[PDB]
């Protein structure tokens, strides 16, 4: 069977997880490079020094360590992907990795879509947060979204993960609430994102990062397909990667479609690309394939 490269979505995790790997690996240390160039900064740099868990610097960082990973396990493991796709922030990686944008112009695009949720979530819908939990069965997930619906409270289902494992977007005034209650069902809360991703809500935010980010760059087709994080589609052209990329901020992932969509594709093996502990262990994922993951620790 056929072996797919993914791209996980992007975690909070310190420099200090992957900062010797990336200054210390071949592949990163040539991404960087262009990086660099491309940013009029060192990232590395600004990476180490920077505030909270999603700084420009860090998604910078993780599309550099996912697509040097990539590169890494073909190379190095003698894997021939024949089909790619990713999850939220992957989307951005893949769109790198099957060369829809030339390096230099995906780091472009991630920095600008950074600054744009940046500008636009310190202006708009203020407070909104995106959590992240596992261990919570959708029935279970039902009673506590109607438990916000008799308070009035909005929200949206960010992302499908697997049968007990989502994330969800709504207002920072019950966050710590929210957790509390995924714990009562023993669920178990992972984390709080900020800026907030995937909901019908951002429509905004879509216009924008379109007129400010994407309608300038040039997009071209992928090497290989790209299998859509909305709905499992399969895409070969340009276009559809762009358009991708724009449907992310008003779409939910739906990762168990593109879990079955690669079933269908006959995949039997997928390699994970980046620094993950999500999206290469979750059943979803490892009930339909075997997997690598490849981690900056495999590559060390
Ligand atoms: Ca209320």
């Amino acid at each position: 069977g056929a072996t797919a490269m993914l791209f996980p979505g992007m975690g909070p995790a310190a420099f200090s997880d992957v900062g010797r790997f990336m200054v210390t690996n071949r592949y990163t240390r040539e991404l960087l490079a262009e990086a660099d160039d491309t940013l009029g900064y060192s990232l590395v740099d600004r990476f180490r020094q920077a505030e909270g868990d999603y700084s420009e610097y860090a998604q910078i960082a993780f599309l550099v360590n996912c697509v040097a990973l990539a590169r890494w396990a073909e190379q190095t493991m003698d894997l021939t992907p024949r089909i790619c796709a990713g999850a939220s922030f992957g989307e951005k990686s893949v769109a790198a990795y099957s060369g829809a944008l030339t390096f230099a112009d995906a780091v472009r695009m991630t920095a600008g879509l950074a600054r744009c949720m940046d500008e636009y979530f310190r202006t708009e819908h203020l407070g909104v947060v995106t959590h992240s939990f596992v261990r919570a069965p959708r029935e279970r997930l039902d009673e506590i979204l109607a438990e916000l619906d008799e308070r009035g409270e909005w929200h949206e289902i960010s992302c499908h993960i697997d049968h007990d494992f989502f994330m969800l977007t709504l207002h920072e005034r019950n966050s710590v609430w929210l957790e509390g209650r995924l714990r009562s069902v023993g669920a178990m809360p992972l984390y709080a994102m900020r800026p907030p991703m995937h909901a019908a809500a951002f429509g905004g935010l879509r216009d924008k990062a379109e007129e400010e980010v994407i309608a300038p760059l040039t997009f071209h087709d992928p090497t290989l397909p790209v299998v859509a994080d909305q709905d499992g589609k399969v895409l070969t052209t340009g276009d559809e990667v762009r358009t991708m990329l724009l449907e992310s901020f008003v779409r939910p992932l739906r990762w168990p479609d593109v879990i079955s969509s690669l079933q269908d594709q006959g995949v039997t093996r997928v390699c994970v690309a980046g620094p993950d502990s999500l999206f290469g262990r979750v059943g979803t994922t490892t009930r339909a394939f075997e997997v690598i993951a490849a981690t900056p620790r495999l590559a060390l």
